[PDB]
């Protein structure tokens, strides 16, 4: 387990909850993770990550965090803060990945927020490669006056990953004596929490099946950057992992960031039965998936399901009407 | 020994909030103001973006199912954060919610009348039903409630704000939190809360005259001024204190000079304590509720209203979603 510093953002466990009307709908055990409910900022599954890198970046004695993502990043914004909170400078890489220009896209939801946060942004007009477009910001603020730190796309590095390693610890104590667990479903993007589930549940609780549904990619592209955090993470803390990973290609439709009927079918569904709101880039789509999954008879047995509510709410009021 | 509540539960509380919510110090701020400043995150909560209104709905919803209501009907803003909490409950509950809105700062603009809580009550499939104003809420409510009732269903009432005798039952429990985290903890001199609906702070003033008497306990009032606001906070206080079997002497304060222009009007020097608390804490507050409250808090350390220097708790009572309503303007 330990000898990675991880700063504390989340306090007690997040709960776990069982969806009765849902469950007693669907025709089938569903239970839910709420890994939305989070002190910081209205809080998400990139805190977890979040909280061992930027503890990290402390180490480094950094006094500014650098990152990219979509223009209603939830990791961004939960990534800015966190560092207001700390009082490091948030420099933010951004895309418009679906070249919209409805307002609110392009203002609210989480954009709004980081201006609120005083984050430092500069626009790009596509993230082709990541890793070096960070490096070569780095670089120049390196040169500004500032000393950096920088995170990931997502925080998905097998550090970041190290969140939901530690998540899978909470969850079986959880479901100890509790529940008899069958299947978890998770959002796969960035990979970082898919790949930290699939360690942590391969050691911890080894009968269940662990699917990601893709937000972004196919099964062709995403199965091997999951598979490469799965063997670094399990590197880095000592286990082997011999766990075959799962991934559900038929739930993004369009694409990263564009919601389709089947994912927002979900949402209306998860808010007017249970009270609970998913988002239509991430939560949405996985949880389509989750259902569209019982539907074909695609998880192994009949049992418990876990859903794993990674948050992205705020997203809501950014593609409010539409585009 | 936290014991002269104790009568005060014979009232049926539901479980929405799980964990007490944390408190926390906030140290840049408190740095920055040269105070020591302590928040009440009662904003963190498990129920659709989290509120006080929810410690409220607890009580509230819990009689609801005693009626054996089927149905919630209640009223307030569009931008309403009791609306919004009130019809995820009824969701997750399996409860019917009826919502009667006001546009009650005559706004054209789009966020207002669709983004916000007000889109999130659609995914919670409430029905809606507008009004020029709430000019007689308990009236107009009870009229809607009739009109239900005679369509062959069952309907429960919950006042505006929740904000009852009964509502406000939830706060009175949180003074019971927050002492108990306090103790040996922190040596709290002030507390301040947004004074709307009343419930809320009227909770805190019969709970906290009996678990923390030293503390001043200022509300800072957000639609009505010290005048017309004073007495619907006695008002309540005595009746909390009355069903739960104790006698309230405890003076209310009240601060009116920090809701500007009106109610859900955003003033300048509130605005300024959203901007504040989101790049200094990383606490996100709101444009109707918290900011001002928050406004109020600072310019007190500026004006020293405070009876002394000491440790000051801020109670967070949510509001967020309300920034993605309020979004470019008006």
């Amino acid at each position: 387990l330990t000898r990675f510093p991880r700063l504390e953002f989340i306090g007690a466990p997040t709960p776990l909850e069982y969806l009765p009307r849902l469950s007693d709908y669907l025709g089938r055990e569903i239970y839910i993770k709420r890994d939305d409910v989070t002190p910081i900022a209205m809080g998400g599954n990139k805190l977890r990550k979040l909280e061992f890198l930027v503890a990290d970046a402390l180490r480094e004695g950094a006094d500014t965090l650098i990152t990219a993502g979509a223009i209603q990043s939830n990791h961004v914004r939960q990534t800015a803060a966190v560092a207001a909170k700390l009082g490091l400078h948030c420099v933010a890489l951004l895309e418009n990945p679906i070249g919209t220009t409805a307002e609110n896209y392009l203002t609210n939801g989480n954009r709004l927020l980081l201006d609120l946060f005083n984050t430092q942004i500069e626009m790009c007009d596509a993230l082709t490669d990541p890793d070096a477009q960070l490096q070569t910001l780095a670089t120049r603020i390196e040169a500004q006056g500032f000393r950096p730190y920088v995170i990931p796309v997502g925080g998905s590095s097998a550090l970041g990953a190290m969140g939901y390693v530690e998540s899978a610890l909470e969850i079986a104590q959880q479901c100890e004596e509790v529940v008899g667990l069958s299947s978890v479903v998770v959002a796969s993007g960035s990979a970082g929490t898919h790949a930290g589930l699939a360690v942590g549940l391969e050691h911890l609780m080894p009968d269940v099946e662990l699917i990601g549904v893709t937000v972004s990619r196919s099964v062709a592209e995403q199965k091997p950057k999951v598979i490469a955090l799965q063997q670094a993470i399990a590197g880095q803390l000592a286990l082997t992992a011999t766990a075959d990973i799962h991934l559900w290609d038929d739930y993004f439709a369009p694409g990263y960031g564009v919601p389709n009927d089947a994912g927002m079918e979900a949402v209306k569904l998860l808010a007017s039965l249970e009270g609970v709101l998913l988002d239509p880039v991430y939560t949405g789509k996985a949880m389509a998936g989750l259902i569209d999954g019982i539907s074909q008879k695609r998880f192994n047995d009949d049992g418990p399901i876990l859903f794993i509510h990674t948050g992205g709410a705020p997203a809501l009021f950014a593609y409010h009407p539409h585009v």
